[PDB]
C-alpha cells in the first residue's frame, strides 16, 4: 500500500507517533516519505546482508526477523514481512522501539539526511489532523 501523505500522517498519529520521543508527526511522515516513498511494501537490501522493510525501512539486523540476516536480533519480535502490511501498526510499534534505542530518529539515515532540521511541519500541512 502506497499511503497518501495525509493518510499516513493520520495513521501514524492514531498509532501514537505524533510527538513520540519528542518527534513531531511531520518527522515521521518525512522519514517515511524518504525511507519508503510512503510504500508499505518498500524493501531495500543493505550491503551487510540485512534488509530494510516497510514504510519506515526498519532494518532486519536488529528489529525484525527475515530469516536471511545471520546474527540478527529481531528486537521487535516480528517477521520482517509484518512490516510490509498495508496496516502500519507493526512498523509504528517497531519504530517506537527503534526511536527509543538511544539515537532517536537518527536511526533513520533518510530522516537525518533529509528531514532532520528541516521544516518537517510541511509534511502534515493540509492534513485534517
Ligand atoms: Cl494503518
Ligand atoms: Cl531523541
Ligand atoms: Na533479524
Amino acid at each position: 500500500k502506497v499511503f497518501g501523505r495525509c493518510e499516513l500522517a493520520a495513521a501514524m498519529k492514531r498509532h501514537g507517533l505524533d510527538n513520540y520521543r519528542g518527534y513531531s508527526l511531520g518527522n515521521w511522515v518525512c522519514a517515511a516519505k524518504f525511507e519508503s516513498n510512503f510504500n508499505t511494501q518498500a524493501t531495500n537490501r543493505n550491503t551487510d546482508g540485512s534488509t530494510d522493510y516497510g514504510i519506515l525501512q526498519i532494518n532486519s539486523r536488529w528489529w525484525c526477523n527475515d530469516g536471511r540476516t545471520p546474527g540478527s536480533r529481531n528486537l521487535c519480535n516480528i517477521p520482517c514481512s509484518a512490516l510490509l502490511s498495508s496496516d502500519i501498526t507493526a512498523s509504528v510499534n517497531c519504530a517506537k522501539k527503534i526511536v527509543s534505542d538511544g539515537n532517536g530518529m537518527n536511526a533513520w539515515v533518510a530522516w537525518r539526511n533529509r528531514c532532520k532540521g528541516t521544516d518537517v511541519q510541511a509534511w502534515i500541512r493540509g492534513c485534517r489532523l
